[PDB]
């Protein structure tokens, strides 16, 4: 009665992606651990190396094959399971938002298993096509296609808007089990030095586990006021809470530690992503759920709690490596206009004060700004250094937003923003991502247009008045 | 209940209000004499601010709301409505506003009357020559340069100007008790002709602005692929409005601009003056359908003593050709939403249309747009298109062709497929714009994504099976 | 006692290019019309398809295969005949300068015959990798290497280096008889609707017939000075031979220049006619012959294409080819920068006037990696019938003013030249024209005073220059 | 028959003369108590223009000249000669100016001291930042937004700032009689720092300038890729310049500004006052190299007492750590000209130089210059990268391994091959000193296949394939 469809990620050349993971599942159902028949069991591969195909495409592509290999079976009432790793997740996503954002009960996919998704992007998305392709985790010269890597940069508009879209999803009260299984190991035998993301802490090497968590809020700043005074008015929302579970010593991808690649028959008894895999779609109810949500969130607190401190030696060195929990903010700043702010300065605030100069000594990770859509900004910290210098009696727990729009206000402002200000802290939490979306107030000045009965002709002068207009 | 008030809007790079000429001071001194019943001191004289960078035409539109409450807030709220005097990029002005504020219930926008001296209404060509370029053109030496957003909105193939237009498709000023009009010239002072800037001499131009870009009588047929082959069109045209061409008169200057060429004692002869006068004094349909065929008569008056210019000095003889001409603004997209950008397009004719049968002497210019790259203006030449094509080896016959890539091939998995539009004498009509949006059909081929039961793992081939997705 | 290489063009992937003129040679040296010996006859191929494979790089390799194959009939004293076609002859001509420039006497070069080279550049190059490879003649989509269309491109800084070095150049002296042949005639089957230069009048629907030729003239214009103003210094290459064939196109099995040779044709075929007369020249005699029996030719062909009617059962139209001049901009200042802000201007009448002949501009090009280069196409029969009467003097000038202007804030600017002349235009001609302007600094950029009471620095300008 | 003559010249963003602090009247009176030779009036006080965007660096090294024949002409004919007192952008463009006038010929230069205080000689890591952004930045409050020349040049790794400070390589400013200078601070004005934008407090600076970039003791390095892999060096180096990292000053602001904070009150204790004092005082070789061994004994105490700062509000406790750096410039060329933009770089130490072996905390920032994308500088901490390098399982090695683009491969026909580079912090012949900049120009050997032109008798037409010979051409 149960289906199972494996979907790789991108600049995936041949379906041992998979490691032997697929092979297990079938030989498992053989033991009367799962009930997936024999011929069930299905490689999903998809081409992601290709500079004119976009993800919608793709996703347009499964319903395709999903519909040409499984149609009667799926008539007969059978249903199957997304097990996805890397760019396979976001993908179906998508596939569901196109054909299922409003009647989830009747898709036929009954869980969805995400291995590693760039749900958020992957920071080594912006570094190209060619500078990532050297990369020997993707290898070739020039390797995945120029629009999955939009999709996938930091900071994407095509992922603002499915994520946006999926706040409002419901997948567990439709019958719909989805999980997210991640690890934050680096296999350090294939770290790019001249490309640091590669090694960075909180990532197995490729994406964020901040940016694999599906619980994540959206906040929106809008500004306020009149000529003064009330200024921010905050409206925060929530996806519903998914399975999610960061696993023990499993990086992005390799024979050696990649979190699916490196599944085989013999280790798949002891696998922690084999185990949970199996554990995942064993679940048939909604108790049965939450108490795998539950279960798995312990466990990503023992891995984080055990992996914190990493040393290792060779003849030549020594080194320490820390690895703490993270935090994500992608930031979006619109207008009450329409138009997309892209010159902008942005600041994180604390202290008695909401002082920019205040925030814990090692609060920051990485800045980064998209390329296609420059007014978004990503940036990726360590909530635990955050956190610990955040609370306490004479910083209060405080942490704030500055957006210092541009043009600025002046003497000859005619149209600009004002300073706006934000005063909080729940933003943000560990390994997660937070969508801030900051709409400011565009300030025409009354001289942009002026009328006056006055018939002698005289010079249009570009004097401000100082005053705004409604 | 009774009574009229008149408000001037100016153009762009326009610094002095000078630029009306005498026209409001005309006016003034006519309704004194009871030609119009305008009372002392309902003429206005506006000034906005054209050339600042940070000022869009949203801004000024905005700003122009502001301006009309904060000085005839009382006199509107009597009863009372203003006749609005637009020139150049006023118009837009203009439009944007009525837009804004009052598009589905111009029953009651304060405006009464709309006359519009040559409006860039579907773009000026002179936009894409830059900022600094064009304030050192003899067409700008009045003034500054133009504001960097100003210059976006009136770019030929601009996307505001398009979505501006579009909505004002659905309009009907007529009906609602506003009578809007349009005059413009078609002569080119030649005293001011930019030598390495063809632009500035345009036959069918005043120097700025196009004379089928000036009219609000335009169509948009949208034509969209579906399959072998086959192509669904559907046109939709404005409602009526009047539309004059006066003789000899250019864009701006002292000598023969349009407005600013009106002084006291040229304007009971001045052409300008005589039809605006015309056009305030409608009150009623009736009278508005009897300007409108007035009015056309001056155009086809005018338009036929100004085919031929003979400029003779001691240094040379030259024959200058202005004949009546059209323009189409082509917006190409697909059926999955994205925005195309590259392809080519291709005018047809003769027995089944070949892109090699066009009369010589069809072609005018053409314009990419900087911003979107897939919008295209074309300038052709009616007259010699219609003289050849409505002929019996020619059967009066036109129609598109788009090839747009990636196009078919053994590399397809994304691609397009020709569209042959076939048609026509219609879609071009004298003195008129034209847009063109062709929506085409995205196909994906089916290696996009496949699953198969195969569990031995295999290489994944980017080979095409040579057949689409739904 | 002789050796024959042939030299392809761009987007070139098949020998064929080069028709079956090869086996015609080596028919008609086996007749004894040459001296050429069995297994002398070579047909080059090299790669021009990579976007990372540049014109230094075919250049630098011509000499290797040259030198693998024929180093030993080379030290045996033969020497060898270049004929090329496109893009081949700017290749033989950057490999010449790359190992003969200062001794063109020990060249193993004795001819080079070239055929439609695009030796001052192609109007198509800038249409870019992708659009030029969707022209069905030599469609793929997407086909020539970037680096070959940066040196292809109208204007572009190579094309120029390398010709500049060629004013210095004396091949015939040296004993070293080159030749130049094109044509005008567009193959109407090919043109491209969207992309008018395919069938550009005084082209062969690729090259200008004034872009083949090896005659032109390196003009150079320094501004000197309150006033005193233009000095001018005008360098020309040495007479070359310069043939203009009837109907003959840039490819195509109809009327390729080259490509259209057969073995039954090639007696009447005007290339072939002439490639064997090229070849047999052996003297500064014979060269010079053959040079005014070109311009003969030349000047034929050009009068009996004038006008030619196409006539269809759907139109009948009536194409007007005339001979044209290019000129080719290149804007310094007296500092080494190169100027990209101007406005440039012809000027002709009495006064010179920058607004006195209709008809006489076709084309004009900005270099797209060199924004200071402008390249002008212009009609040199309307120019020449407009200009040389009573009421116009035959005057013709320049005027150029480079940005910023004299102004009421400039502090580095530039001041108007004018230049007054005419030779600058020659039919079927080429000239660069290179301009040196004065860049003027105000004082006020920097001044010292002994007054020091602190005070703000105001950038108004005080109206004087620095040397 | 004379006195001296004393010009300032002031830095980019400069909109007042008070930029100078009140240095200049405190030389004229210490001139009147004797301690300097200096006529009353021979004192000037230079105003460039900055804040042009159509003015580069040469027009105001033009300008200069002009300027000084405009005022002392007949002073300087006469047998007067000057001495410059510069700040910030000031000093590269007299240096910009000696180049322009008298590059061989330093015994006829009018000029006889040349005193920069905080030259970005090497660039400032500011100037990548555009002038809108730059503007932006709280120190030049007073000022307004740069011109657009004066950010290419002061952008690190510029052409043109590896152009004039290569011709300085053959300069002997001493044995001209041309006493020249570099007299830098390293404390950050913690009080201006733009929090977006973390180099205006970057450890090694003092807010705008990294001590690396100020001194002109530096070296050009070349490695020529040579074979039929082998690399050839050849190392040159300036002459010995007078370098101070003097104590306690930042690069603007009445605060702590290198000059900025000058007044007649505290100037007998400001320390530039004191050694600019000396400097001008300089007249001989003897008192010369005697006050540069002075110079490296305050570097060195004042690198040892800033090594730890503490700043402590009752909201927050920080420790800032600053070390001593050094600066590496690369440039890339082949043998044919053209500028290697596409490839990756490796600093690699330990034994087998590997690149995964560099010390932990080596790096502090990398930036690719905007105009030219083939210039790559890289900013490192000395004592940390000498620290691990410099100790029994390193072997003191350190080497470079640059890929260049197109690389070996099936591709091939027009390629690159690797550079593998060894050496280093031995103290005999290293490469990075610290409170240094070092220029490394890579050229790698262009090679291309036979593929690309080949020629046969065999006259029947065929395929033209583009398949590699996997053999090169000469
Ligand atoms: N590359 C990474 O792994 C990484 C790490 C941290 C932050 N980021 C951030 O991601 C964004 C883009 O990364 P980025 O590397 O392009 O920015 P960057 O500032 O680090 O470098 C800019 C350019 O210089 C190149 N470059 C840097 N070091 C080089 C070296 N040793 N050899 C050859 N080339 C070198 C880079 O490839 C890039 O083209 C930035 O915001 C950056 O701050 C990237
Ligand atoms: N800006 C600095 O102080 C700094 C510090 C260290 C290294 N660098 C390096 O200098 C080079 C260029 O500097 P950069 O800052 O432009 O590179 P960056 O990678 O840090 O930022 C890239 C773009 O994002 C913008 N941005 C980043 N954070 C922002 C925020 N909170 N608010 C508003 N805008 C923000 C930046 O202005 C920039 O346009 C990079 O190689 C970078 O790695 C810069
Ligand atoms: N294998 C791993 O997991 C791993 C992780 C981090 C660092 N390292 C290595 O440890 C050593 C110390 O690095 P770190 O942790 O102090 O800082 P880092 O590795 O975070 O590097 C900081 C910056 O310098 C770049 N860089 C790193 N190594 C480089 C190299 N050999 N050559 C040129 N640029 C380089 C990085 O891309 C980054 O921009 C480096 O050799 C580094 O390669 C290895």
């Amino acid at each position: 009665t149960m289906i199972v469809i494996f979907v790789h990620g991108w600049s995936v050349t041949h379906t041992n992606t998979y490691g032997e993971l697929p092979q297990w599942l079938e030989n498992q159902s053989k033991q009367g651990k799962l009930d997936i028949q024999v011929g069930n069991i299905y490689l999903g591969r998809y081409i992601s190396f290709d500079d004119t195909v976009t993800v919608d495409d793709i996703a347009r592509a499964f319903d395709q094959a999903v519909r040409d290999e499984i149609a009667d079976k799926l008539r007969d009432g059978q249903r199957f399971a997304c097990i996805t790793h890397s760019t396979g997740g976001p993908i179906v996503r998508k596939w569901m938002d196109l054909y299922f954002k409003n009647n989830l009960a009747k898709c036929p996919l009954s869980h969805l298993i995400m291995l590693a998704p760039a749900n958020h992007g992957s920071a080594l998305a912006q570094l190209g096509k060619s500078r990532l392709g050297r990369i020997k985790s993707f290898f070739e010269g020039i390797e995945p296609g120029k629009c999955v890597l939009d999709w996938l940069e930091l900071g994407s508009d095509m992922s603002w808007q499915l994520n946006e879209s999926w706040l409002d999803y419901d997948c567990t009260a439709n019958g719909v089990y989805s999980f997210v299984l991640t690890g934050q190991k680096i296999d350090r035998q294939f770290y790019d030095a001249v490309n640091s993301y590669t090694g960075e802490s909180g990532s197995n090497g490729v994406v964020r586990v901040a940016a694999t968590n599906m619980n994540y809020s959206l906040l929106k700043l809008h500004q306020e006021g009149d000529n003064g005074e009330s200024l921010v008015v905050a409206k925060m929302t929530r996806t519903q809470p998914m399975a999610f579970g960061v696993l023990p010593g499993l990086s992005h991808s390799g024979k050696n530690i990649g979190i699916i690649r490196s599944i085989t028959m013999a280790n798949a008894a002891t696998h922690p992503t084999a185990i949970w895999i199996l554990r995942c779609l064993q679940v048939k109810s909604r108790d049965s759920y939450n108490k795998l949500v539950k279960e798995l969130d312990n466990i990503t607190k023992e891995t984080q709690k055990n992996e914190h401190k990493e040393f290792v030696k060779t003849l030549v060195f020594t080194r320490e490596y820390i690895t703490n929990r993270y935090s994500m903010i992608i930031f979006r700043l619109i207008d009450d206009r329409g138009n997309h702010l892209i010159d902008y300065d942005l600041y994180l605030t604390a202290g008695p004060q909401y002082s920019e100069q205040a925030l814990p000594a090692g609060f920051f990770v990485d800045r980064q700004r998209n390329l296609n859509n420059r007014g978004k900004l990503t940036y990726f910290l360590d909530y635990d250094i955050m956190e610990g210098g955040i609370n306490t009696p004479k910083m209060q727990g405080n942490l704030g937003f500055r957006v210092k729009a541009y043009p600025e206000s002046s003497d000859q402002a005619l149209a600009y923003y004002r300073l706006l200000d934000f005063h909080s802290s729940k933003i943000l939490h560990p390994n997660e991502t937070v969508m801030v979306e900051i709409m400011l107030q565009r300030r025409v000045d009354r001289t942009v247009f002026r009328i006056s009965n006055n018939l002698t002709p005289a010079k249009i002068s570009g004097k401000p008045t100082g005053k705004k207009i409604d």
